[PDB]
């Protein structure tokens, strides 16, 4: 329905600002454009599925996430891609975890202050009728 179409337009409206503001901090950087196989060749064989800030804005713009629990799905997966690329006991490799764990904490964080639970829950109830 139209109403149904409202619905969606807010949660893409909601779901943009979450990810810009998650875009702009600093920390961040790394998780803002697709790994570049060029700088980190050993990625695009090792990540079956990669995931980052822009792919998330193209996502919202294709209308792929109905739910915010569809949007989250995306974010823990730029934190298990982190996690799992980078094991080693290295800074370098610790410091990319530290803030792909912040990133994912940071999303929950804001959703848990700022999302409505009755509005997630409408639109879990939609996207389950479709
Ligand atoms: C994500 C993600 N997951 N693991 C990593 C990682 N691992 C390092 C850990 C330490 N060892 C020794 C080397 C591999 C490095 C970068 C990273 O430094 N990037 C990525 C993504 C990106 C996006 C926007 C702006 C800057 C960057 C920089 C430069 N180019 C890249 O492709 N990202 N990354």
């Amino acid at each position: 329905s139209m109403q149904e179409e409202d619905t969606f337009r807010e949660l893409r409206i909601f779901l943009r600002n979450v990810t810009h503001r998650l875009a702009i901090d600093k920390r961040f950087r790394v998780f803002t454009k697709p790994v570049d196989p060029d700088e980190v060749p050993d990625y695009v064989t090792v990540i079956k599925q990669p995931m980052d800030l822009s792919s998330v804005i193209s996502k919202i713009d294709l209308h792929k996430y109905l739910t915010v629990k569809d949007y989250l799905r995306d974010i823990d997966l730029i934190c298990s891609n982190a996690l799992e690329y980078n094991p080693d006991r290295d800074p370098g490799d610790r410091l990319i975890r530290h803030r792909a764990c912040a990133l994912r904490d940071t999303a929950y964080a804001i959703i848990k202050e700022e999302l409505d639970e009755d509005f997630e829950q409408l639109c879990e109830e939609i996207q389950e009728s479709r």
